């Protein structure tokens, strides 16, 4: 059908915590809220003016249609079913220009609502700048191409926002939800067997970026003269950590019944600090028929989830990013009894597993050997990167910290202690494994031999209010939420089918438990452990999975000892001058950020050993804050996850993953974090795979043979050869702005740096480089796109025409040795990459998948210096439509880490003498936020036709900062085998390699960008062109 909405943009005053109390939130004392909510002489408080979308009954925009209270400031909910034509009648009643741009629906250029250089004419531009008092009516068509995929639910979450300066428009308040549904799955604007629909935007809503900042300062700050917009504390006080714009618990309206079938539409929004971990303390959810609880959201991440509300009472919805939790990213919801009126599991007291766990103080050395196992270098080597963390002296703790750690004892006295064996040598700091099967009951007798009160909070199991490990509320014998320094308490959790693995899940799921009297300090103090929840009849009496040789539990995180309950205690036991230590000095706190796996650093983790051919399950999980974006890479072997083949697992606060691996080659390999600073900081370990059988000789499995001649060449690389697109963008936006990254001013470098890049040659003489033709113009900085099929042996003849050692190696591929030999300058070496079945698609991948190739001599610096490329591995050779391929690398090139920094100062700075490599402004000037090493629409060659199929190969690498939410204007993509899932933003992080299918249908020049604020603004964007057929 054809549907009409009337949406006005008005200016209005918005309250971020409309009272009314009195609350206790997790990890938030009753005074902390003042930071953000307290009006003052130099602080705005909790009221702000902003621009919001409202719904109207009528073309005479006078009577509003009120929204549900839980929506907050979000625009009104728009819905559509496949086949529907939606007309959005916008009227702008604010003081400045805005638009309506919608994410998951098809439109011509007249109806995109976004301004940018696309060669359009006046009649396709009226949509892109709706002036005050002006009115524009947008035509949207819900096509099949944009429909939810066969593997999605009936409805998916999409958004709409203003898109002049989207970041600032959205910060100002113009963001709302657009729910797209299959036909005929809707009945009277609600989905057919769903009782409740809620939408929840998680975001650090940043009023510093609003168009109304100055109006707000002028209005509320009783001393406007004394405000410094760039003072860091003032900025914090305007960062409103919110769900739907509600802070500190004040989200009202989230009420439901026991039994109710609920659909949640979640999204993230904002900047680099918007690393969220949405958590329903409830409460168990499914996403895509998989059990989850936690969901991670980033700027523009679109997600949906299904919940049969159960376990009646007052619950918390929160962000488990500990920095967020403690700034109040928390909303209550309630499940009331109405009464039942259903039934089900039932199982309580039948199969009982009984654990006895104590909390106790130890001195944990994060690196017992005292050396870095990968380099054999002494950790305190003056000048080394490890020295920052392991140096000990007048104002510096070192490698070893007093911690609190869970440990297992034999029975209900605490006389004895279950000694750890070989199977648990790798656990390290982690507490004992809690394991249960669906249908079991779990009792945990917890005893506290520490000096602070503690608890145990499990993720992934069922527990009533009497057993909850955290305390919170909307309005001393020990309890679930509080076991004090000498006391003891026995928790009861259940594991019913509705909280355990579904048919689509694997046999066991990775979960975790931690103390949560204050989880923002307890975890880092050391109170974290692994859990494993499995299907009925899948484990042995001893806890081991039936047909599985090995099971490992990995918890990588940044152990922020600055947040440890034992910090002061540690300062007084380890520094040789305790009084001179400033607990606020940046350098000091870096020295206490311990980047580690199971509390181990610099290759010192023991006990990851296994036989070749072994069946191995890896249980990964993490915790922490925004710094915790991890890409755990298993060199030398791949794994399956949800039928996808990968070798690098992405993890965020409270993320957990179950990986299946069959290691296929003898050696000692690395398990390490790809994320640049984590690696440098010591997040790297070995795992050994031994030979325990024969030993055949050769299985003659070379269906295919290829050879490629590639060189590293030093080249002058320009991140922005032209500036016309940028000038036009900023002109269209009316922005007085200038460019930190590209403007030389007095002495900065600019857009051109000497780099080293891979390039293809025609033969072994290396004297004729291969012509890059039209369909490879888009590669930019990337090395050539190499192809291989499963079955192939790929010879890489590699010449180093550069001036220091380098190599070339690919993710995914199998080689004979775990070490990669460096190629010296002038040398040519041969590397052989075998492509067995495990180097290619899993059963649920598309036919072609991408893997990064890169140099291993110094993985951080060689990368930032320019050496990176895509290897595409395809399945099995065995109609009219043209198939295209594009590889895209989303990476912030950090020129401060290039081997060529010094040269680039001497060559490109007008006054090199005045450069200080350690100055924060110079540092920023060399962080080049690029796509394939080009910015601001300087990446050409993304050109295609209506009717084509396009495989996009998205790749991510880099640092903590390198979260990238890749978004294509005008079109959606599908992914997975047979295009089963569907969306228009894909999350990309370091180590994330994904293939997306696109079937372009709408002619136009369309914007392609990362949706993270700082990244758009720094030019991480280009356009792609769709031509008529
Ligand atoms: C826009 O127009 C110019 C001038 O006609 C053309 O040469 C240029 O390639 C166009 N831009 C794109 C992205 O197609
Ligand atoms: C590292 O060097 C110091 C002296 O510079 C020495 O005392 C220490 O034992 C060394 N560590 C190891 C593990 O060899
Ligand atoms: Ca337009
Ligand atoms: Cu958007
Ligand atoms: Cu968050
Ligand atoms: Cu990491
Ligand atoms: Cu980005
Ligand atoms: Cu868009
Ligand atoms: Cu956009
Ligand atoms: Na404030
Ligand atoms: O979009």
């Amino acid at each position: 059908k054809e549907k009409h909405y009337y949406i006005g943009i008005i200016e209005t005053t918005w309250d971020y915590a409309s009272d009314h109390g009195e609350k206790k939130l997790i990890s938030v004392d009753t005074e902390h809220s003042n930071i953000y909510l307290q009006n003052g002489p130099d602080r705005i408080g909790r009221l702000y003016k902003k621009a919001l979308y409202l719904q109207y009954t009528d073309e005479t925009f006078r009577t509003t249609i009120e929204k549900p209270v839980w929506l907050g400031f979000l625009g009104p909910i728009i819905k559509a079913e496949t086949g529907d034509k939606v007309y959005v009648h916008l009227k702008n009643l604010a003081s400045r220009p805005y638009t309506f741009h919608s994410h998951g629906i098809t439109y011509y250029k007249e109806h995109e609502g976004a301004i940018y250089p696309d060669n359009t004419t006046d009649f396709q531009r009226a949509d892109d700048k709706v002036y005050p008092g002006e009115q524009y009516t947008y035509m949207l068509l819900a096509t099949e191409e944009q429909s939810p995929g066969e593997g999605d639910g009936n409805c998916v979450t999409r958004i709409y926002h203003s898109h002049i300066d989207a970041p600032k428009d959205i910060a100002s308040g113009l963001i709302g939800p657009l729910i797209i549904c299959k036909k005929d799955s809707l009945d009277k604007e609600k989905e057919k067997h769903i009782d409740r629909e809620f939408v929840v935007m998680f975001s650090v809503v940043d009023e510093n970026f609003s168009w109304y900042l100055e109006d707000n300062i002028k209005t509320y700050c009783s001393e406007p003269e004394k405000v410094d917009k760039d003072n860091e504390d003032f900025q914090e006080s305007n960062r409103m950590y919110s769900v739907n714009g509600y802070t500190f618990g004040s989200l009202p309206g989230l009420s439901m019944c026991a039994e109710d079938r609920v659909k949640w539409y979640l999204f993230g929004m904002g900047n680099e600090v918007d690393v969220h971990a949405a958590f329903f303390h409830g409460q168990a959810l499914t996403n895509k028929n998989y059990r989850i609880d936690t969901i991670n959201l980033f700027p523009a991440t679109l997600f949906d989830a299904y919940m049969v509300a159960q376990n009646p009472g007052e619950w918390m919805l929160s962000c488990q990013n500990l920095n967020h939790l403690k700034a109040g990213l928390q909303a209550f919801f309630q499940v009331q009894e109405c009464n039942k009126s259903s039934s089900k599991d039932n199982i309580r007291g039948k199969h009982v597993r009984h654990y006895y766990i104590a909390a106790e103080e130890i001195i944990w050395n994060y690196a017992p050997s005292g050396i870095d196992i990968f380099t054999k270098e002494n950790l305190t080597a003056p000048g080394s990167d490890s020295a920052v963390f392991f140096e000990q002296g007048t104002t510096r703790i070192g490698g070893s910290y007093k911690k609190l750690v869970y440990r297992e004892y034999t029975d209900a006295s605490f006389t004895n202690r279950k000694e750890r064996g070989p199977e648990e040598e790798h656990l390290g700091i982690l507490g004992p494994v809690i394991w249960a099967e669906v249908g079991d009951t779990i009792r945990v007798t917890f005893h506290n031999k520490g000096a602070y009160p503690l608890s145990i909070e499990p993720i992934g199991v069922r527990f009533n209010k009497n057993n909850e490990g955290t305390y919170y509320s909307p309005n001393v014998p020990p309890s679930a939420s509080h076991v004090a320094p000498t006391e003891t308490f026995t928790y009861e959790w259940t594991v019913p089918k509705e909280v355990g693995p579904t048919n689509a899940d694997p046999v066991c799921l990775a979960k975790m438990y931690y103390s949560a009297v204050d989880p923002t300090k307890d975890i880092f103090t050391g109170l974290i452990g692994p859990m494993k929840i499995c299907k009925k009849g899948s484990l042995h009496a001893n806890g081991r999975q039936k047909d599985v040789d090995k099971e490992f539990y990995l918890f990588p995180t940044v152990f922020d000892e600055n947040e440890s309950l034992l910090l002061e205690d540690n300062i007084r036991m380890f520094t040789t001058a305790p009084d001179q230590v400033d607990k606020e000095d940046e350098d000091f706190q870096e020295s206490n950020k311990m980047h580690s796996m199971n509390g181990f650093m610099y290759g010192n983790q023991p006990g990851l050993t296994m036989c070749k051919g072994d069946s191995v399950v890896w249980y990964l999980f993490s915790a922490g804050n925004e710094a915790d974006v991890h890409g755990i890479y298993f060199s030398g072997n791949t794994y399956l996850w949800r039928g996808e083949r990968r070798d690098t697992a992405n993890l965020f606060p409270q993320t957990s993953l179950t990986l299946h691996m069959w290691p296929d080659t003898e050696g000692t390999f690395n398990v390490e974090c790809l994320t640049t600073d984590h690696y440098t900081g010591g997040m790297k370990q070995k795992y050994t795979v031994n030979q325990c059988r024969r030993q055949s000789e050769d299985s003659t499995f070379y269906l295919g043979e290829r050879t490629y001649y590639i060189a590293a060449v030093e080249v002058e690389w320009d991140y922005s050869p032209q500036r016309e697109w940028e000038k036009e963008l900023h002109h269209l936006q009316e922005q007085n702005v200038s460019n930190a990254f590209l403007d030389k001013g007095e002495f900065y470098i600019g857009s051109k740096y000497k780099k080293v890049v891979y390039r293809q040659y025609t033969d072994s003489t290396f004297r004729v480089p291969v012509e890059r033709k039209a369909e490879e113009e888009h590669l930019g900085i990337l090395g050539p796109q190499l192809h291989a099929d499963v079955g192939d042996k790929v010879k890489i003849i590699f010449k180093n025409m550069a001036t220091r050692p380098y190599s070339i190696h690919a993710h995914g591929v199998q080689t004979e040795s775990s070490t990669v030999t460096p190629t010296l300058p002038g040398e040519t070496l041969t590397y052989v990459w075998k492509i067995p079945e495990r180097s290619g698609a899993g059963t649920e991948d598309s036919a072609c998948i991408p893997w990064a190739y890169y140099s291993t001599v110094d993985q951080v610096k060689d990368l930032y210096s320019g050496l990176i490329g895509p290897l595409i591995v395809c399945r099995r050779p065995y109609n009219p439509r043209r198939k295209l391929e594009f590889a895209l690398l989303f990476l912030v090139f950090d020129e401060n880490e290039s081997w060529y920094l010094d040269d680039n100062i001497k060559t490109y700075s007008d006054h090199p003498e005045k450069v200080n490599k350690d100055d924060e402004e110079f540092i920023e000037s060399n962080k080049m936020h690029a796509i394939n090493g080009r910015m601001f629409g300087n990446l050409q060659g993304l050109t295609m036709h209506v009717g084509d199929e396009v495989n996009w190969y998205l790749m991510g690498m880099g640092n903590e900062i390198d979260l990238h939410t890749v978004h294509f204007h005008g079109h959606s993509f599908q992914y997975k085998h047979r295009g089963v899932y569907s969306s228009d933003v894909f999350d990309i992080f370091p180590g994330t390699y994904q293939t997306l299918e696109m079937f372009p249908r709408t002619p136009g020049i369309w914007l392609l960008h990362c949706h993270v604020t700082d990244h758009i603004h720094a030019g991480m964007e280009t356009t792609y062109t769709v031509l008529q057929n």
